[PDB]
């Protein structure tokens, strides 16, 4: 194949900023901080279940909402286990309470027979409910998007919302229901790949891994999008042979494309390299949050990784903020290794792009530490806050089903201060164990 050029009217993760990271993540400034072991605690009303990705309850600008005088989390929770029991569970604390034990637990948003009465031909089909985001509406309702994984149509995900209705009084939340329960998108296969299109390669023994999940909500100037996690389509650089001789995709030079094709071609990354097309996605949807426009994906990540999970977007001081995590042991990098997970970050002046990389590589935060590690963390996010250069990152501490006495939980808090295009990890700015906010 002859070398090309094609950006997609995008923005793209490359091949030379992402060599860059090995020796920057060296930097403290980059690393999330080591926790320590003896203060970690299960949530307390989880009873003996992982609790992993979680999501707080939003305001359209991606600060926490308070809810009747309560902050809410939705996270993903199951058994340890059975690694394919994965349903959304409420938590609830009073605002102003920062210990986990604070963490009340209001049940599973949804019931089994929920996603049949839904009149849904997609939901009717769904074996696990993956993540998303909430927000909290104008007229005060709990606005829920997530993820519908059906295990029997080949790991099928779809973008999906729900209202759920929710009870306040002095001592406790209790869910009654849900209602406008309804798939919003599975992919249009030109934009962002759709199940048939993972199909058509012989699904999951190809090595290809579709995706389409992790909705985020986010408004401006009153339009209402959902930015996720996606792989491209046919017409935004779609993965195959022909894939990698995009100068897009690697970067700084023509000098650069030569030398680094002609490895990639020559390494047993070939194949990863080529089936690698994960983008951050964006639909613009209605206002009873139903489609409205499919639009070009915010960022891919072609060649380097197929996998860019947690989309999150917000804008903080007159700039907007773009992260996504990524896994090591999924990219095709030189000096990138299994060990190692990212929060990558890019900036904007504006919500629809173009975005640039934060600390010139795209690296806010690297950790590092083994799978045995009981304060290993994953799934970071940051929570944008209403006030300062600080947002909280949140992530879930301990890997699923490795320990009896010792499940999934919510990490210890910490905070990123935020300047320009540049980020740093606030020094000794550990928080409580899930704590979303600064202010208390």
């Amino acid at each position: 194949q002859k070398p090309y050029k094609e950006t997609y009217g995008i923005s793209h993760i490359t091949r030379h900023d992402m060599l860059q990271i090995p020796e920057q993540q060296k930097n403290e400034k980059y690393q999330v901080p080591e926790f320590d072991s003896s203060t970690i605690k299960n949530i307390s009303s989880a009873k003996g279940l992982d609790v992993w990705d979680s999501w707080p309850l939003q305001n359209a600008d991606g600060t926490v909402a308070n809810y009747h005088g309560y902050h809410i989390v939705f996270a993903l929770a199951g058994d340890p286990k059975n690694a394919d029991d994965t349903s959304i569970y409420m938590f609830y604390q009073k605002v102003g309470e920062t210990s986990i034990d604070s963490w009340k637990n209001a049940g599973r948003v949804f019931k089994d027979s929920d996603k049949f009465d839904a009149n849904d031909s997609i939901l009717k089909d769904q074996t696990q409910e993956w993540s998303g985001s909430a927000t909290f509406t104008s007229d005060g309702k709990i606005r829920l998007f997530y993820t519908d994984f059906s295990g029997k149509h080949y790991g099928k995900q779809t973008l999906t919302t729900a209202q759920v209705n929710v009870s306040a009084s002095d001592s406790s939340l209790n869910i009654n229901g849900v209602e406008d329960y309804k798939s919003i998108f599975d992919g249009d296969g030109k934009t962002y790949q759709n199940v048939q299109q993972f199909i058509d390669e012989g699904n999951y023994s190809s090595g290809d891994n579709h995706t389409l999940r992790d909705p985020h909500y986010v408004e401006d100037k009153g339009h209402k999008y959902l930015v996720f996690e996606a792989n491209t389509g046919t017409e935004d650089g779609y993965q195959g042979e022909e894939s990698l001789f995009n100068k897009a995709y690697y970067g700084k030079s023509t000098s650069f494309f030569r030398q680094e094709s002609q490895k990639l071609l020559q390494s047993d990354k070939k194949r990863t390299a080529e089936l690698a097309n994960g983008a951050l996605g964006m639909i613009e949807l209605n206002d009873d949050y139903t489609l409205k426009k499919v639009m070009k994906p915010l960022i891919a990540s072609n060649t380097v990784t197929d996998e860019i999970a947690r989309a999150n977007v917000f804008k903080m001081n007159g700039k907007w903020y773009l992260f996504t995590d990524s896994r090591g042991s999924k990219m095709t990098i030189d000096g990138i290794t299994s060990n190692d997970i990212y929060m990558l970050g890019y900036v904007s002046n504006s919500l629809t792009g173009p975005y640039k990389p934060l600390n010139k590589t795209g690296l806010v935060l690297k950790m590092d530490l083994d799978p045995n590690d009981v304060t290993f963390t994953y799934s970071h996010f940051a929570v944008p806050q209403a006030k300062g250069n600080n947002v909280v990152i949140t992530s879930y501490m301990t890997n699923r089903g490795f320990y009896a006495d010792k499940q999934s939980t919510f990490a210890p808090s910490f905070l990123l201060n935020i300047k320009g295009k540049k980020t740093s990890v606030v020094k000794d700015s550990i928080l409580e164990q899930g704590q979303l906010t600064v202010n208390k």
